[PDB]
């Protein structure tokens, strides 16, 4: 039996029926009791010991939806005066059976702890007050329900852009009060009320009213409808920040916005699709339609070939009047020289010109005259140097429609081609340009498409061999292919058509003999060598889901024992040089293969008597193998000395599979930068650069104290100003010496580099900027960032950021920052690095921004020392539909072996789920060549930060049945009934409901764990919290690729998804259980997997150090930009190092 009224189940135990008050008269008699009398037409009246009940007399929830599926709900208790604030029983009217609720409504979301629930009626509005003791509990879970609503809307009014791990953190960490009877909120509560507490939220914004963006869209709000199945659209409920910037800097932002500045996917069947209408108001779109949107624009585009080069090109012929040579030819060459020529008007050599071409793509080109000459045919003949407009660079429409670069583009040309000479001005940077912060044609920059690489002018020098022929784009191009070019050096004497040398060259790299060789895995050899059962799917319900590139092997080093080759008629073919060197064998490469790869150093080898021929081409560098026994300094301080440095103490014999000696035929300052770190962290990104001996961190700009707080800890010799750096920029500007707290403020000068991550937060997205978009972008921590720089005039710059920076906003944030340092007169590039191909177990790619100021060198990025699954490693970046790449050659291969969470924390102690502790010993040895480095050479006896979060007794009972095997998650959990310690039982998943698409279990059974799979409209009740396989995830598991690896354990052999900042197993920051014990990933752990050594300090609770750490910029991905910041320096001091 259950009601045909309300529906409840008449064996319910927990079922209740109206209980009557004496005095109680109908609705509209209680009303015109004169014991009752803001802008608006009721009468408003508050209400007291209040019961919700059907047309039979049952008790009944309001929120359920019984009103909306027509059901009239009738009420009944004490109604009291508007201003009577007391619950007590006395001052009141009672009424029986009250109008049917037309609709119940709350308000209280802003500055008002008291959140106000009324009902609607027939007559009246009424403000509820305290319900009736057969009510109470019924009332109780409806008041809990509100409560996560309003700390849910209350904090993301406060924080937008939060993520869904911080919500979950937020609701987790909130105290309810005693009037609610609950101790503790959890992810579980949230996900049970996954559907109020949305559907409150929404209403929030279609109330409350801004141009502003709705509070449902924010991550964490997305995050929670993805995961637990969320019906939009079902609401109810109604009732100036700017960047401190420079002139220069305000200028380019405020340009585009007074330029490139203009300004229907409908769901249909939302409850927000089925209702009018608007000039009503202003606002009636859809709220599906709104998150497809919202999520779209999180998302980029990473395949596409090489991208043409300018001016390939027609050009078109004019003037037929009087072209004739002026004065006594410069020199001769079948060519003869001319310094002056007359097409009408004068014409010297170095003048600009400019060229009509075809009318089609209509810019017109620009050129540098570099010679004039007469041909053999006796035709007027000129050497054009081409010149690329701003808009054809990758600055595009940011740039100054007068700009004009230098580029590697020179052709030959007839005198006809010409059209008129040009004014072409050089905007050369002045003697004092550092303190500088704060019409015709110009030109500043030389612009590499290839690499989007803005630099410096060379300036030059043109010889009296060739001041005549003077083309830079055709000395460069020159340099390029005798460096590109395989030549011999020395020979010895030659053999059988074949010459034996002593030493050859390629790519700016001199190979002797027994210098050793990098080759690909193809170019040689080793002595090599040589079904699933039944699953219990009553206990494993969710397996059936289960079903449903990996890194190369690094470089293959030799030794070069014969530079053998080939003769081509006369003289030595370079086309044909040959190598015969004596193979090495790396530990993997030995019987022991994997094994070797473990405890072992990641630059160890093997001699071999082992010999193989390989081509001078197939060589990718070269490096040094070295025999330890015979070593001035230690196997580390031979090792940390500096690149491709390899050793071998013993030798494989591949035959009897032994270890003998080796034969004895195989035996034998830096300135660092004053440097300014804003958005500083806890440190990492300064780590990396002190790690490469080029800076010194002096001042540090950190706005949140836990972070600042970890860097002075690890940098004490730096003024951490623990301020927001618009406030601090601000006071350097109006004069001042010292901040507040009297510490001295960084002067002009002073900065010799600056670098940092300014947060991308109120634009971060891929579509066309908007007139909000832009505002937020206008006074982005971005611009703050290049405010600075123009300010300050560092010799160097770096902007480090999310890779998906370089494609925001249909790439104008990366185009208006280039844009920026170009205006200010910077040599600039960007670039995409896998933290992973630098020594680091995680897959974590960055956006990285170099500038360097004029005089120094452009650095270049760093070369991948780490082989790494192909898949992380797409670097490219399309803008403007144009593929911009980096110096990177090594796509592909690399010199070490990858790190794997193995390598990355495998020697630490064991911990249980909530570990505390701080200070801890290691109780053991370092395992691992990775481990060896972070825990350091000089012993250290704590270990510290090895503290893992406390989960709650649910969470903590799944991670206990999460198996070991490799890539084991969600789906392997058992269906069984947990006894969760306390009181609780976490409880079996019950399954009612069809699956019309994933069919039924080996043993008949159904697996549909909501009405929904039916595919009809999710029934409520159907739902199911605290089981222990999380009833949300087969809930939405079809529609988000079965929840890939939620609750899953990362992989020994494995990395991390990502840079982690709060471990939660439904996250979205990948797999965070880890490998074999029963918990989520320790500080420690995340601190490793972003290579920090055990020394760095952490400041704050477990979750600060957690932020600080998955905040950082890896160590080893900043000593890798910082080393070649390294040499962009001592270049430069040889270099201002002559008479
Ligand atoms: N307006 C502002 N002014 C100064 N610092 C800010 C700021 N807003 C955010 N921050 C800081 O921005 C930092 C970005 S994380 C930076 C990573 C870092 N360079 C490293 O390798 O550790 C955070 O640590 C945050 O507290
Ligand atoms: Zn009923
Ligand atoms: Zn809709
Ligand atoms: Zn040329
Ligand atoms: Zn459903």
């Amino acid at each position: 039996p259950k009601c045909p009224e309300c529906g409840q189940h008449l064996d319910d135990p927990n079922l209740k029926y109206q209980q009557h008050p004496e005095d109680a008269v109908d609705e509209p008699q209680m009303l015109t009791s004169e014991k009752l009398s803001t802008y608006e037409d009721s009468p408003m009246h508050r209400f007291t010991s209040f019961s919700v009940y059907c047309s039979r007399g049952h008790l009944c929830p309001v929120d359920t939806g019984l009103i909306e599926k027509n059901v009239e709900l009738y009420f009944s208790g004490c109604a009291k005066a508007i201003h009577d604030e007391n619950p007590s029983m006395e001052g009141g009217i009672n009424g029986k059976n009250l109008g049917p609720i037309n609709q119940w409504w709350l308000s209280g979301f802003d500055g008002g702890e008291k959140v106000l629930i009324g009902f609607s009626t027939a007559f009246a509005e009424y403000i509820l007050m305290e319900p009736s003791k057969e009510y109470e509990p019924i009332f109780g879970l409806m008041q809990e329900k509100i409560y996560i609503s309003k700390i849910v809307v209350e904090f993301l009014q406060n924080n937008p852009d939060a993520v869904y791990e911080d919500l979950i953190n937020k609701i987790e960490t909130t105290v309810p009060p005693s009037t609610i009877n609950v101790n503790r909120f959890t992810e579980d509560s949230l996900l049970r009320h996954a559907q109020f507490v949305v559907s409150q939220v929404e209403s929030y914004d279609e109330a409350k009213d801004d141009d502003e963006t709705p509070i449902f869209l924010s991550p964490c709000m997305r995050a929670l409808i993805h995961l637990a199945g969320v019906s939009l659209g079902q609401r109810r409920a109604t009732r100036p920040t700017k960047a401190t910037t420079t002139k220069l800097v305000y200028q380019i932002f405020d340009t585009f916005f007074s330029e490139q500045i203009e300004k229907r996917r409908r769901c249909g069947v939302c409850e927000v699709c089925q209702q009018p209408e608007c000039g009503a108001c202003l606002k009636r779109r859809c709220p599906n339609l709104a998150v497809k949107e919202a999520d779209d624009d999180e998302e980029a585009d990473d395949e596409m070939p090489s991208p043409k080069k300018l001016h390939q090109g027609k050009k078109k012929k004019q003037n037929k009047d009087r072209i004739s040579w002026l004065g006594q030819p410069m020199k001769i060459e079948r060519t003869y020289y001319q310094k002056v020529s007359i097409d009408e008007e004068m014409l010297e050599v170095g003048d600009c010109v400019s060229v009509i071409p075809d009318d089609s793509s209509k810019p017109l080109y620009l050129a540098r005259v570099t010679a004039l000459w007469e041909d053999k045919n006796g035709q007027m003949m000129f050497h054009a140097h081409w010149f690329c407009a701003g808009t054809d660079t990758v600055l595009g429409a940011t740039s100054d429609p007068l700009e004009l670069f230098l580029v590697g583009e020179c052709e030959n040309m007839q005198l006809s081609y010409i059209h008129s000479k040009v004014k072409v001005i050089y905007k050369a940077p002045s003697e004092n340009w550092a303190m500088e912060g704060g019409k015709t044609y110009f030109f500043q920059l030389w612009y590499n498409q290839e690499y989007a690489r803005f630099e410096s002018p060379p300036k030059t020098q043109p010889t009296e061999d060739n001041k005549h022929k003077f083309c830079l784009s055709c000395i460069r191009l020159a340099e390029l292919r005798q460096k590109e070019m395989p030549k011999v050096l020395e020979q010895i004497e030659e053999v059988d058509g074949r010459v034996y040398c002593s030493s050859i060259t390629k790519n700016g790299v001199v190979y002797r003999l027994g210098d050793s060789v990098y080759l690909p895995p193809e170019a040689f050899t080793f002595n090599i060598k040589v079904k699933k059962d039944p699953v219990n799917e009553t206990l494993y319900p969710e397996h059936y889901r289960k079903y449903s590139l990996d890194a190369p092997e690094p470089y293959r080093i030799g030794r070069i024992k014969e530079i053998h080759c080939g003769k081509k008629k006369g003289k030595v073919n370079e086309a044909d040089i040959k190598l015969r060197l004596y193979k090495f064998y790396r530990p993997e490469n030995t019987h022991r293969s994997y094994n070797g790869s473990y405890h072992t150093d990641i630059n160890m080898l093997y001699w071999s008597d082992e010999e193989a021929v390989v081509n001078f081409s197939d060589v990718q560098g070269r490096c040094t193998v070295e025999y330890g026994e015979d070593l001035l300094e230690s196997i580390q301080d031979y090792s940390q000395g500096g690149p491709d440095r390899f050793y071998f103490l013993e030798a494989y014999n591949s035959k009897t599979k032994n270890f003998e000696d080796p034969p004895n035929h195989a035996r034998s300052k830096l300135p660092k930068l004053r440097t300014l770190d804003v958005f500083s962290g806890c440190g990492g990104l300064s780590e990396g650069f002190h790690q490469a001996g080029i800076s010194e961190t002096l001042w540090a700009i950190e706005m949140w104290d836990p972070a600042a707080q970890a860097f002075r800890l690890n940098n004490p010799g730096t003024t951490v100003f623990t301020e927001d750096c618009n406030v601090l920029l601000k006071l350097v500007m109006a004069g001042e010496v010292t901040n507040s707290l009297g510490q001295r403020l960084p002067q002009k000068g002073d900065v010799e580099m600056l670098c940092g991550g300014p947060p991308c937060q109120g634009f971060s997205g891929m579509n066309r900027f908007n007139s909000r978009t832009y505002s937020k972008f206008k006074n982005s921590l971005v611009v703050s960032f290049l405010s600075y720089c123009d300010y300050y005039r560092p010799r160097f710059f770096l902007l480090e950021n999310v890779r998906n920076f370089v494609s925001y906003r249909r790439s104008m944030v990366l185009k208006l920052t280039l844009r920026c340092l170009v205006r200010m007169g910077y040599q600039c590039t960007f670039g995409v690095l896998q933290a992973g191909q630098y020594g680091v177990a995680q897959t974590r790619r960055r956006a990285i921004i170099l500038a360097a100021a004029p005089g120094e060198k452009l650095p270049l990025f760093p070369e991948p020392l780490h082989v790494f699954a192909p898949r992380a490693c797409q670097l490219s970046v399309v803008v403007d539909d144009k593929k911009f790449v980096s110096n990177i050659t090594r796509l592909s291969s690399g010199p070490f072996r990858t790190i794997t969470v193995r390598d990355t924390m495998s020697d630490l102690p064991e911990i249980q789920n909530g570990a505390s502790n701080s200070e801890i010993p290691y109780n053991g040895e370092p395992l691992s060549w990775f481990q060896r480095q972070l825990r350091g050479s000089h012993y250290q006896p704590i270990l510290r930060d090895h503290i893992c979060k406390d989960m709650s007794p649910l969470v903590a009972a799944r991670m206990r049945h999460i198996p070991l095997f490799p890539g084991s998650d969600w789906r392997d959990l058992p269906n069984i009934q947990v006894r969760l310690g306390d009181g609780v039982i976490a409880h079996k998943l019950q399954y009612t409901f069809h699956d019309v698409k994933n069919g039924y279990s080996s043993t008949g059974a159904l697996r549909g764990v909501c009405s929904c799979a039916e595919g009809k409209a999710c029934d409520p009740e159907s739902r199911q919290f605290s089981t222990l396989i999380p009833w949300c995830l087969p809930h939405t598991g079809n529609r988000h690729n079965h929840w890939a690896g939620l609750y899953g354990r990362l992989e020994w052999d494995g990395f991390f998804s990502t840079t982690v900042t709060n471990p939660e197993p439904m996250g979205k920051q990948g797999r965070v259980l880890h490998p074999e014990q029963h918990r989520v990933v320790s500080v420690r752990e995340c601190a490793r997997s972003q290579g920090f050594p055990d020394s760095y300090r952490f400041f704050g609770n477990i979750l600060d150090r957690h932020r600080q750490v998955g905040n950082a910029v890896p160590p080893p991905l900043a000593k890798a930009i910082g080393l070649e910041i390294k040499l962009c320096l001592l270049s430069s001091a040889r270099e201002s190092a002559s008479a």
